[PDB]
């Protein structure tokens, strides 16, 4: 304690202590042990697995710029890290936690990562709870989308309306708000006296009505 004058004992000692805060639920006192390790042997023996940690504890206090700050780091200097699954998914839950604090960029930055981890890490400890959130990202981020549609809609601003629906049936298909934004673009086809693209859609629709 408690500031980085933390006694002057040798890694090991320092991870040990470390180690016990974390445990204890101490995150501030947990950081300042390892911010200590960080910055006397940043090339020490758990120098990789301080990191780990320092990710841990920056998020457990809510510091998210600080975590996000040291996954970004970690992920550059070391892309086939063993652990870089757990990275991955810390990254994810740290855009969670921003968004919860209406554009969300901040989900659809948590979608993107847990997209990265569950197609490239398919056998990760993470990828169960990691698509579990996929699919809560996606019907929250598709729901955003089909009020823009709606709104566009609303104005009959129709071909804004088919961009919008395109982007949800790219992005988010195999979601309800994108099936409920089917008929915005039908209907805006139709609005464009354009039947044929009309007719596709309502081809669309028909099927997975069924």
């Amino acid at each position: 304690a408690s500031k980085e004058e933390v006694p002057d004992n040798p890694p090991n000692e320092i991870y040990a202590t470390a180690q016990q805060k974390l445990q204890d639920g101490n995150w501030r006192q947990a950081i300042t042990q390892l911010e200590a390790l960080d910055n006397r042997y940043p090339f020490g023996p758990y120098s990789q697995q301080v990191q780990l940690d320092l990710i841990y504890a920056y998020y457990k206090n809510a510091d998210l710029p600080l975590a996000q700050a040291a996954i970004d780091r970690f992920i550059r200097l070391n892309p086939t890290h063993p652990n870089i699954d757990y990275v991955m998914y810390m990254r994810g839950l740290t855009n969670m936690a921003l968004d919860d604090s209406r554009d969300p960029q901040h989900a659809r930055a948590a979608f993107s990562d847990f997209s990265k981890l569950v197609r490239g890490y398919p056998n990760s400890q993470y990828t169960t709870d990691a698509t579990k959130r996929l699919v809560f990202l996606k019907d929250r981020l598709a729901k955003y989308e089909y009020s823009v549609a709606e709104y566009y809609t609303e104005r009959g601003a129709w071909v804004a309306v088919v961009n919008r629906v395109e982007g949800m049936l790219r992005d988010y298909p195999d979601t309800q708000a994108t099936r409920d934004a089917l008929p915005l673009m039908e209907n805006a086809y139709r609005q464009m006296q354009m039947n044929a693209q009309a007719e596709k859609v309502a081809k669309i629709i028909a099927a997975n009505s069924s």
